[PDB]
RNA sequence: GGGGGCCACUAGGGACAGGAUGUUUUAGAGCUAGAAAUAGCAAGUUAAAAUAAGGCUAGUCCGUUAUCAACUUGAAAAAGUG
DNA sequence: CAATACCAATCCTGTCCCTAGTGGCCCC
DNA sequence: ATTGGTATTG
């Protein structure tokens, strides 16, 4: 008995179907298990696995390091609170409690309702003297009158506990005076620089439209504005834009090829600056240096919107502005609606259900909202223009805490923390002594590098401790080992190198590592001359003398390089010809120049003596990122550079890992060489080995040495081996589950292995935000304005037309021309490389054009006149990232002779050949679990051959032979899939056993592209119908005649298999996991739905949570009590165990049911039920769990197969294609069966009516069917698709049909199935346990 | 076919440290005329506290991923059953 | 019981590791 | 986008 596999991976799927030696399914009978009539039942051995789709790791985190930021905030505050502890206990011992507990209500305080002072008439005196938080913060930041120590408190508190970002290093000492100065002195620097060409700043109140409350791009172009000539992209326009965004290319300034912009906020400014002078003078200088010097004055111009010399508070006192400008446009607004339209008074200012001031301040409307409604009421008015302008600048009515305040660096509330700790030490001795305590709590941060400060129970820390003791802000430097944890961060998640397991991988910008890349590249090139009778290596010397002379002196080394500046300057070659390199050396020595730009000491690089510093130096420049960390480390080597030298150093950082050690590249030696990896890529005689040549040669001590260093070690689990993959954890769901089926099916064979085992993996599949980011950053690289004529929302970008249009700056891409957006419509959008060759449907592969016809011929890439037309505007648009690289060199390939036949013979066999890792590992997992003998030459034994198929194989059969899929009939689309995976794998290697090299797990051009395009022929009896061919109607295997494919029977079993109604759909069941409920916090509500947020919270009072998740549900059959009396009622019920109950439920389950009511509960008829919990009723109808409460249907249509081609045929499923003869039979074949139409509508109804039970939604489907007789037929088959949603498997769905929407019929109750059928299924479904639930009640 | 190093991109996976809102209850004395219902007017921008219930291992830690038909012997982890 | 209508926390900064898809140089 | 929870209406 022997038999195949097909299996069909998907990311919500496993078909799977067991096959024979004629391409037949098997069916069996199988035992069945329970208390019910049914002792067996006949299974066929096709189905398909359906599951919610495995879910990423993401969201689990942010939830994880959300809850760490709330449990450290509590504690900055409780640092806080521990300092003030003693003299707030002499001057208000209740003060620290009434804050604990101001969230209860006035019944549930122990202390008096007024937090701040416990009375109120000194409450409300508070309020009306500080209305915001920020006049207080101002008042003691400016006063000096001793202050009241929990008025202080509350100050300090609000800056700590709402501290801001750390995104600028260093101090930041805010000065907004001399702005206007600043900016003179700039414009003076500039007109003592070029004396001949000055500007006149006079006049120009750079101040005012430089601290503009608008963006940086508009201020620019203001100020602008004011300098006659000057334009915008002049030298001083890009200085100007220097504080007002990133700077454009000096290039076109300074005459210069290659880019010179600058951001004074860049690490890497004062190199590129360096950079940029060395380029064109030093003199420059002091240039820069004043734009610099504008900067800090005008860095916080958006933040901070007052004058510092008339507070030390400027940003409480830019709230306190927004505050006063609130109240009195409110005044004027309500003045103003009262005089011209009091008829909507009430509307603006009392409905909290619209979004006018009511629901601006009490409902639930946001800024954006309110300025949206608010808008025509000021424009419909007279007297509202100031309203209107503060309007557009976003800054009418503004409350103060605001969802743009994420810009206020913390130093800011650090200041004002300071200010107002010098203010009142002076009065508080303690004050003074934890002036430096309290400002630590607001700076400190765990370094990222350092992570969870744990001990031993958290699977997610690293960090190591220099002694045993509670780690404070105050003492984090001495108790916590910084330098330990940091290397840690990085050392838990680098690769080892592979040769040598136990070693640690070199940084890839080590010096060592870039001469070994440069040394392999090198050794493997070539070159010949005239008198040269064959090409020649480059010896030692010669490779020595081309680092020296060309690597060491230049960054980047071309190919014309090499030629003239060694071989015609050393050798004295005029002409030679090289290989082994094009262009340029992809390696380089770019450590090496960058220490070479910092020390300035050629010979200390040079001298062998130094290279283990130096690479110390590069390794700690890697390993760490935080320069105190880096210049402790660095300090061993003071003595050896001046300080300058050691501050530039401090400043040189580095990221990135190699793959190899420093003991494999210079370490190991070959033991009669006594030659080192590195030494043989320096010098091998005239063999020149490489890397791989080296390690491989049965002739060097290297293979035996990396032979005896490896390590297998402990080995996963099946599914820790899964679990690792890389890979998209929904595929790895299916991997496992894939194996799982597998396993079962061998044990439903008599654990008789399968022939082969044919697998086949789906294909790749918010996002507009992305969308919206990479045009806006195109767009704004590109320094056009089509965004500023056009302005677009992200959901827009969908649209594949429109997103081109935006990527392509709205230009047509073969033809130097506009494009219209209002014209997209007769646009085309065409294939760089022809979809015909490249099933590419990406946008790297898309371009937007007027029309196809343009791009040239369509058997190729873009013709060579396209090319040179267009590869500037195509540079442009990759140098602004609109298109890829890939783009870019796939739109050019016609300038290297375009498509070649080897590329396109290569297209097709990508087009059939399997070429993912993924599905190369899953193979490689069947394949080790199937095949486990040796032969005695202890080779494997491979019984069971794995084979690996593309979707296009069977969707081109399905195609060709008419065995047509509509998915959304029903779920069986899966299993047949897996089925004629089995069948055509099967054959195809049977009919030519040599391409088992391409498709079995396991260790002339035009002839390639004609082979694997016509690999599949030998199924049809007549091709090409190049010119016509016939082949026979049995096929066999050319060498050992065996029969591979009867198309005389054959096809006859296949359209046998697919007709078969009973196909084992088997749903997943599973435990719900994640969050207890909807997170939103509702307001307090009589209802027992309501969920407590706190133990002593009650919802009827306080509010909570509602909706939660059942983790799954319960059958109990006990008693509960009735009425007064009490008396116990037999019951038999449904109860959802929800996700936040279950552990309490499953620790001990009589108390948590007793607990919940019921008494005298059957333990053992308690039956555990997850989401989609299988049950019958009469006549066939299943129904699943959705819930303890509601039900999905349970039940498949198997429509049979004429009804599902004609569908496919007359809905014009995809694309028609074919002959048009033969396009025309499958039309006459739709007209001629169009009362398919009606026995298709008599199908379903006849299904709903059994089994469905949507009264009311049956009869509207058939009233609307029957309304739209008179569509025509391919509309109607497209709508009949759209039924299909009544009767799949399921939860409930809303469905159109024409423009007619039918609702869901759900089941909101699960009374009914508690005395039918539960149906237990195994993974396959082939193993069923049913169980009569109507054999147990009270 | 499979595999390695390097260059140029691109797509995804994982961890850590942080920021701004939002919500919820309470506090921010509403007034006047009416018995009241209600009407007219005034006011509004801020704060505290929680932000999965909670847990024990008590850490400035952990709490939403992965994995799960039934039955059996099993504390479990397992293995087995048609 | 129904049928049905509404609802669902959001956005952002930085450090770092890893695999794998496309094209290319050189190799096992 | 789904789809299971919830109140509302009857
Ligand atoms: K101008
Ligand atoms: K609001
Ligand atoms: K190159
Ligand atoms: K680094
Ligand atoms: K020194
Ligand atoms: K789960
Ligand atoms: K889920
Ligand atoms: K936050
Ligand atoms: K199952
Ligand atoms: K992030
Ligand atoms: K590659
Ligand atoms: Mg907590
Ligand atoms: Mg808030």
């Amino acid at each position: 008995k022997k038999y195949s596999i097909g299996l069909a991976i998907g990311t919500n799927s496993v078909g799977w179907a067991v096959i024979t030696d004629e391409y037949k399914v098997p069916s069996k009978k199988f035992k069945v298990l329970g208390n019910t009539d049914r002792h067996s039942i006949k299974k066929n051995l096709i189905g398909a696995l359906l599951f919610d789709s495995g879910e990423t790791a993401e969201a689990t985190r942010l939830k994880r390091t959300a809850r760490r930021r709330y449990t450290r905030r509590k504690n900055r505050i409780c640092y806080l609170q521990e300092i003030f502890s003693n003299e707030m206990a002499k001057v208000d011992d209740s003060f620290f409690h009434r804050l604990e507990e101001s969230f209860l209500v006035e019944e549930d305080k122990k202390h008096e309702r007024h937090p701040i002072f416990g009375n109120i008439v000194d409450e409300v005196a508070y309020h009306e003297k500080y209305p915001t938080i920020y006049h207080l913060r101002k008042k003691l930041v400016d006063s000096t009158d001793k202050a009241d120590l929990r008025l202080i408190y509350l100050a300090l508190a609000h800056m700590i506990k709402f501290r801001g970002h750390f995104l600028i290093e260093g101090d930041l000492n805010p000065d907004n005076s001399d702005v206007d100065k600043l900016f003179i002195q700039l414009v003076q620097t500039y007109n003592q620089l070029f004396e001949e060409n000055p500007i006149n700043a006079s006049g120009v109140d750079a101040k005012a439209i430089l601290s503009a409350r608008l963006s940086k791009s508009r201020r620019l172009e203001n100020l602008i504005a004011q300098l006659p000539g000057e334009k915008k992209n002049g030298l001083f326009g890009n200085l100007i834009a220097l504080s007002l965004g990133l700077t454009p290319n000096f290039k076109s300034n300074f005459d210069l090829a290659e880019d010179a912009k600058l951001q004074l906020s860049k690490d890497t400014y004062d190199d590129d600056l360096d950079n940029l002078l060395a380029q064109i003078g030093d003199q420059y200088a002091d240039l820069f240096l004043a734009a610099k010097n504008l900067s800090d004055a005008i860095l916080l111009s958006d933040i901070l919107r007052v004058n510092t010399e008339i507070t030390k508070a400027p940003l409480s006192a830019s709230m306190i502005k927004r505050y006063d400008e609130h109240h009195q446009d409110l005044t004027l607004l309500k003045a103003l609606v009262r005089q011209q339209l009091p008829e909507k008074y009430k509307e603006i200012f009392f409905d909290q259900s619209k979004n006018g001031y009511a629901g601006y301040i009490d409902g639930g409307a946001s800024q954006e909202e309110f300025y949206k409604f608010i808008k025509p009421i000021l424009e419909k008015m007279d007297g509202t223009e100031e309203l209107l302008v503060k309007l557009n600048r976003e800054d009418l009515l503004r409350k103060q805490r605001t969802f743009d305040n994420g810009s206020i660096p913390h130093q800011i509330h650090l200041g004002e923390l300071h200010a107002i700790l010098r203010r009142q030490e002076d009065f508080y001795p303690f004050l003074k002594d934890n002036r430096e305590k309290i400002e630590k709590i607001l700076t400190f941060r765990i370094p990222y590098y350092v992570g969870p400060l744990a001990r031993g129970n958290s699977r997610f820390a690293w960090m190591t401790r220099k002694s045993e003791e509670t780690i404070t802000p105050w003492n984090f430097e001495e108790v916590v080992d910084k330098g330990a944890s940091a290397q840690s961060f990085i050392e838990r998640m680098t690769n080892f190198d592979k040769n040598l397991p136990n070693e640690k991988v070199l940084p890839k910008h080590s010096l060592l590592y870039e001469y070994f890349t440069v040394y392999n590249e090198l050794t493997k090139v070539k070159y010949v001359t005239e008198g040269m009778r064959k090409p020649a290596f480059l010896s030692g010397e010669q490779k020595k003398a081309i680092v020296d002379l060309l690597f060491k002196t230049n960054r980047k080394v071309t190919v014309k390089q090499l030629k003239e500046d060694y071989f015609k300057k050393i050798e004295c070659f005029d002409s030679v010809e090289i290989s082994g390199v094009e262009d340029r050396f992809n390696a380089s020595l770019g450590t090496y120049h960058d220490l070479l730009k910092i020390i300035k000491d050629k010979d200390f690089l040079d001298n062998e003596e130094n290279e283990d510093i130096l690479e110390d130096i590069v390794l700690t420049l890697t390993l760490f990122e935080d320069r105190e960390m880096i210049e402790e480390r660095l300090k061993t080597y003071a003595h050896l550079f001046d300080d300058k030298v050691m501050k530039q150093l401090k400043r040189r950082r580095y990221t990135g890992w190699g793959r190899l050690s420093r003991k494999l590249i210079n370490g190991i030696r070959d033991k009669q060489s006594g030659k080192t990896i590195l030494d043989f890529l320096k010098s091998d005689g005239f063999a020149n080995r490489n890397f791989m040549q080296l390690i491989h040669d049965d002739s060097l001590t290297f293979k035996e040495d990396i032979q005896k260093a490896q390590v297998s070690g402990q080995g996963d689990s099946l599914h820790e081996h899964i679990a690792n993959l890389a890979g998209s954890p929904a595929i790895k769901k299916g991997i496992l589950q894939t194996v799982k089926v597998v396993d079962e099916l061998v044990k439903v064979m008599g654990r008789h292995k399968p022939e082969n085992i044919v697998i086949e993996m789906a294909r790749e599949n918010k996002n507009s935000r992305e969308r919206m980011k990479r045009i806006e950053e195109g767009i704004k690289e590109l320094g056009s304005q089509i965004l500023k004529e056009h302005p677009v929302e992200n959901t827009q970008l969908q649209n594949e037309k429109l997103y081109l249009y935006y990527l392509q700056n709205g230009r047509d891409m073969y033809v130097d021309q506009e494009l219209d957006i209002n014209r997209l419509s007769d646009y085309d959008v065409d294939a760089i490389v022809p979809q015909s060759f490249l099933k590419d449907d990406s946008i790297d592969n898309k371009v937007l054009t007027r029309s196809d016809k343009n791009r040239g011929k369509s058997d190729n890439v873009p013709s060579e006149e396209v090319v040179k037309k267009m590869k500037n505007y195509w540079r442009q648009l990759l140098n602004a990232k609109l298109i890829t690289q890939r783009k870019f060199d796939n739109l050019t390939k016609a300038e290297r002779g375009g498509l070649s036949e080897l590329d396109k013979a290569g297209f097709i066999k990508r087009q059939l050949v399997e070429t993912r890792q993924i599905t190369k590992h899953v193979a490689q997992i069947l394949d080790s679990r199937m095949n486990t003998k040796y032969d005695e030459n202890d080779k494997l034994i491979r019984e069971v051959k794995v084979i690996t198929l593309k979707s296009k194989l069977v969707s081109d059969f399905r195609k060709d032979f008419q065995f047509y899929k509509v998915r959304e009939i029903n779920n069986y689309h899966h299993a047949h899939d897996a089925y004629l995976n089995a069948v055509v794998g099967t054959a195809l290697i049977k009919k030519y056993p040599k391409l088992e090299s391409e498709f079995v797990y396991g260790d002339k051009a035009t002839a390639k592209y004609f082979f694997y395009s016509n690999i599949m022929n030998f199924f049809k009896t007549e091709i090409t119908l190049g010119e016509i061919r016939k082949r026979p109607l049995i096929e066999t295997n050319g060498e050992t005649g065996e029969i591979v494919w009867d198309k005389g029977r054959d096809f006859a079993t296949v359209r046998k298999v697919l007709s078969m109604p009973q196909v084992n759909i088997v749903k997943k069941t599973e435990v719900q996991t994640g969050g207890f409920s909807k997170e939103s916090i509702l307001p307090k509500r009589n209802s027992d739905k309501l969920i407590a947020r706190k133990k002593d919270w009650d919802p009827k009072k306080y509010g909570g949570f509602d909706s939660p998740t059942v983790a799954y549900s319960v059958l109990v059959v006990a008693k509960v009590e009735k009425g007064k009396s009490k008396k116990l009622k037999s019951v038999k019920e449904l109860l959802g165990i929800t996700i936040m109950e279950r552990s309490s439920f499953e620790k001990n389950p009589i108390d948590f049911l007793e607990a919940k009511g019921y008494k005298e509960v059957k333990k053992d008829l308690i039956i555990k039920l997850p989401k989609y919990s299988l049950f019958e009723l009469e006549n066939g109808r299943k129904r699943m769990l959705a819930s303890a409460g509601e039900l999905q249907k349970g039940n498949e249509l198997a429509l049979p197969s004429k009804y599902v081609n004609f569908l496919y045929l007359a809905s014009h499923y995809e694309k028609l294609k074919g002959s048009p003869e033969d396009n025309e039979q499958k039309q006459l074949f739709v007209e001629q069966h169009k009362h398919y139409l009606d026995e298709i509508i008599e199908q379903i109804s006849e299904f709903s009516k059994r089994v469905i039970l949507a009264d009311a939604n049956l009869d509207k489907v058939l009233s609307a069917y029957n309304k739209h007789r008179d569509k025509p037929i391919r509309e109607q088959a497209e709508n009949i698709i759209h039924l299909f949603t009544l009767t799949n498997l399921g939860a409930p769905a809303a469905f159109k049909y024409f423009d007619t929407t039918i609702d869901r019929k759900r089941y909101t109750s699960t009374k009914e199935v508690l005395d039918a059928t539960l149906i237990h299924q195994s993974i396959t479904g082939l193993y069923e346990t049913r169980i009569d639930l109507s054999q147990l009640g009270g």
